[PDB]
């Protein structure tokens, strides 16, 4: 009795809400009220399981419980060919309203008058928006949501005590949002392999005191518990999820000297804590790589008699020593450890075929440290904004095919990795960019598969995981793209500019930048600025003008004729 065991492990309030983020993440479009009919309905029915579980239906699989829920294309079909079809017809960009922050003693309303509405309204809309949310993280989500109301409303100034840890929380989430969706992406286009090898590559680093055996047990269940997330198993997925944080939490001797504070916490925060824990200190005597990779008499023998194993322990025994090295980096090299294997132990001698093997990885190290460096200097210079708009006009210039909305998200989540790494000291930069520029590569993937249009992305995004980033850097610009032409629907200026929030100036600025690119690839900084600048004369003068529409609509005319026979 599967509904009952899920019930009595998660408990009353926790089901409650996965059973719905489970259902607001496939019926994305489906209102509010429709997904609270359902929520009660399970939680009734898991009720006269956990009261007796010798009813009937409580027998069934959640699988096929939850299916039939939604039918009361996808529905016609049924198990195996149920589940996959609704996970199928999830979607990455959803045609949904853009959520309206109400005024803070309107917010605070809503929550005292009722709590339960008003947090199940926030699981609603969040996993409605982010189908593959890691939902045990967004329970841990709304544990603060909740816990930031409780003390803002109360307090004298509602607005400035809840308004930034809003801010911080939707930032937090969008971050949670973007690197779990990396996590299925990883998954379900590359296999089992490919997300067992990320795991040991972070694990090895975060643990270096822990041994391989040890490392490969926390890995096999890490990705049970995202394979289920991602399949949408949800309420195994957060139950087998605290079966770690408690089997970690037990054997800590054996793991990490870092884990001492995140085990006395709630199981929520514990779990969140483990997540994003520090890597431990890595051990004092360490023999070289060379002993066993390079030297040893026994390489191509265990790279035929074990090359799962032999190949796993190279990857724990390089990452376990390169915390400042980048997932990304660490799976290139452990890839071309294996490429390297594969020639060298057909060779008549192999020792003094892969005995240079470390010096074939030499470039694959200095290309993101060289990367990482420069993105940073421009970093300093321009600020965050101006960064963007740079990696904006790179981009548009690579992969022009793609959606102005597209291009601008992708470039601003690009651009906030100065932000976001240039602040650590030089060695701590790659693994915070790399690993970060990856989980922004993984979105422009995401949203391009829906609808795609540039060969190059399909290319970059398809061919590797690992590779992505080298592979959207290595682009120049396309000299194949038939440049678009303006007209008096390119652009479309109304009064409302002038009144504009700062973050949608940018937006609208930026979106106007692609198109530009988009009509002249080949066009220079300094062209493009030129243009750029005559735009911001234009709203300046119709912003301060007496009538505002008859000048955004005359000078509008003449800006985008400008623009057309001048660059
Ligand atoms: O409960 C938890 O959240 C918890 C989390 C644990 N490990 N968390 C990890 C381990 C690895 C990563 S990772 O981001 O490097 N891995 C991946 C995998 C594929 C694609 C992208 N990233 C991220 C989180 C380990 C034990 C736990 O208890
Ligand atoms: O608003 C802006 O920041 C602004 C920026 C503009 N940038 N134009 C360009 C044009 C070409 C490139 S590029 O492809 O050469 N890439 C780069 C990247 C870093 C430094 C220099 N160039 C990068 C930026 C052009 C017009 C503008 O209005
Ligand atoms: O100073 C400014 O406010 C400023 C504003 C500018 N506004 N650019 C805009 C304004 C509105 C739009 S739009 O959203 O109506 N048009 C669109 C939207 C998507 C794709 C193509 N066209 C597109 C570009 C352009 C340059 C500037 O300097």
């Amino acid at each position: 009795s599967e509904v009952a065991h899920r019930f009595k492990d998660l408990g009353e309030e926790n089901f409650k809400a996965l059973v719905l983020i489970a259902f607001a993440q496939y019926l994305q479009q489906c209102p509010f009220e429709d997904h609270v009919k359902l929520v009660n309905e399970v939680t009734e029915f898991a009720k006269t399981c956990v009261a007796d579980e010798s009813a009937e239906n409580c027998d069934k699989s959640l699988h096929t419980l939850f299916g039939d829920k939604l039918c009361t294309d996808c529905c016609a079909k049924q198990e195996p060919e149920r589940n996959e079809c609704f996970l199928q017809h999830k979607d990455d960009n959803p045609n949904l309203p853009r959520l309206v922050r109400p005024e803070v003693d309107v917010m605070c309303t809503a929550f005292h008058d009722n709590e339960e509405t008003f947090l199940k309204k926030y699981l609603y809309e969040i996993a409605r928006r982010h189908p593959y949310f890691y939902a045990p993280e967004l329970l841990f989500f709304a544990k603060r949501y909740k816990a930031a109301f409780t003390e803002c409303c109360q307090a004298a100034d509602k607005a400035a005590c809840l308004l930034p840890k809003l801010d911080e929380l939707r930032d937090e989430g969008k971050a949670s949002s973007a690197k779990q969706r990396l996590k299925c992406a990883s998954l379900q286009k590359f296999g089992e392999r490919a997300f067992k090898a990320w795991a040991v590559a972070r694990l090895s680093q975060r643990f270096p005191k822990a041994e391989f055996a040890e490392v490969s047990k926390l890995v096999t269940d890490l990705t049970k518990v995202h394979t289920e997330c991602c399949h949408g198993d949800l309420l195994e997925c957060a139950d087998d999820r605290a079966d770690l944080a408690k089997y970690i939490c037990e054997n800590q001797d054996s793991i990490s000297s870092k884990l001492k504070e995140c085990c006395e916490k709630p199981l929520l925060e514990k779990s969140h804590c483990i997540a994003e824990v520090e890597n431990d200190e890595m051990p004092a005597d360490l023999p070289s790589l060379a002993a066993d990779f390079v030297e040893s008499k026994d390489v191509c023998k265990n790279y035929a008699e074990a090359k799962d194993v032999f190949l796993g322990m190279f990857l724990y025994e390089y990452a376990r020593r390169h915390p400042d090295y980048s997932v990304v980096l660490l799976l290139r090299l452990a890839k071309t450890y294996e490429t390297t294997l594969e020639k060298c132990c057909a060779a008549a001698d192999p020792h003094e075929c892969y005995a240079k093997v470390f010096d074939e990885f030499k470039p694959l190290v200095e290309e993101p440290q060289n990367l990482i460096k420069q993105n940073c200097e421009l970093f300093e210079q321009l600020g965050e904004y101006k960064f963007q708009n740079a990696l904006l006009v790179r981009y548009t210039k690579k992969v022009p095919q793609v959606s102005t909305p597209t291009l601008v998200e992708v470039s601003r989540n690009l651009g906030k990795v100065g932000s976001k790494c240039c602040k650590h000291p030089e060695a701590k930069r790659m693994p915070c960019a790399e690993d970060y520029l990856s989980v922004v590569l993984n979105q422009l993937c995401v949203l391009h598969e829906k609808t795609p249009v540039s060969d190059r992305v399909t290319k970059c995004c398809t061919e590797s995981l690992v590779n992505r980033r080298p592979c959207f850097s290595a682009l120049e610009v396309d000299e194949t793209y038939v440049p678009k032409e303006f007209n008096a629907e390119t652009f479309t200026f109304h009064a409302d500019i002038c009144t504009l929030s700062e973050k949608e100036r940018q937006i609208k600025k930026q979106t106007a930048l692609v198109e530009l690119v988009k009509h002249k690839p080949k066009a220079t900084k300094e062209q493009l600025k030129a243009v750029m600048d005559d735009f911001a004369a234009f709203v300046e003068k119709c912003c301060k003008a007496d009538d505002k529409e008859t000048c955004f609509a005359e000078e509008g005319k003449k800006l985008v004729a400008a623009s057309q026979a001048a660059l």
